[PDB]
């Protein structure tokens, strides 16, 4: 009979870098019984430390996954009756990390843009802090004075201020969230 595959998991996630790993099994039924092997782009996987096999091939273990390793694994079942294939698949997450953030100087009753710019999957919101008094501010939200206003999209946002002045001197911090967790970073504007 023609080998039949099933699978308790199809779809899986995992986050790159943190030396995770993940099992995807595959098994059949059929007679003869069938032989199970994996794929990845196409060429058989083979065993090592990246991944390990078990169970006359119907676990496959990927290991310290990182982001390359997204996407398709096919599972394949054969015996001489036939085959069947089937395909599991990992999305890889990517925690936020900020990956621009600068200093910057303008002067007494000036403008000033300050920008943070992150990577991400998913994307992450950014939120600015204020060091002196710990005020922060997202969106979308400007000051009550309303010299200054964030802006931002698609895990990149500008903190403006117009009107300078000295008393705005001082640390800002970025923050990068989302659901995976943040990333925090420092610049420090100077008014002089
Ligand atoms: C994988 O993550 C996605 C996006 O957050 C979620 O919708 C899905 O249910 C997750 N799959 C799992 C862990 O079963
Ligand atoms: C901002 O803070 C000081 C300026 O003296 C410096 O040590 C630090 O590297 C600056 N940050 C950047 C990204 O230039």
């Amino acid at each position: 009979s023609m080998p039949a595959i099933s699978m308790p998991q199809k779809s899986f996630n995992a986050t790159a870098e943190r030396g995770e790993e993940m099992t995807f099994s595959c098994r059949a039924s059929g007679s003869p019984e069938p032989a199970i092997s994996w794929f990845r782009n196409g060429k058989l996987i083979e065993e090592n430390e990246k991944y390990i096999l078990k169970g006359s091939n119907t676990e496959l273990t990927v290991r310290n996954i990182i982001n390359s390793d997204g996407g398709p694994y096919v599972c394949r079942a054969t015996n001489k009756a036939g085959e069947d294939e089937k395909q599991a698949f990992l999305q890889v997450f990517v925690q936020p990390h900020i990956i621009q953030l600068k200093n910057e100087t303008t002067y007494e009753n000036g403008q000033v843009t300050l920008v943070c710019d992150a990577e991400g999957e998913p994307i992450p919101e950014i939120t600015w802090k204020r060091a002196v008094d710990g005020f922060t501010f997202t969106e979308g939200d400007k000051s009550l004075d309303g010299r200054i206003e964030v802006k931002g999209q698609h895990g990149s946002s500008s903190l403006h201020i117009k009107d300078v002045k000295l008393s705005d001197s001082g640390r800002y911090d970025c923050e990068a969230a989302s659901r995976i967790g943040g990333h925090q970073k420092s610049m420090y504007l100077d008014i002089e």
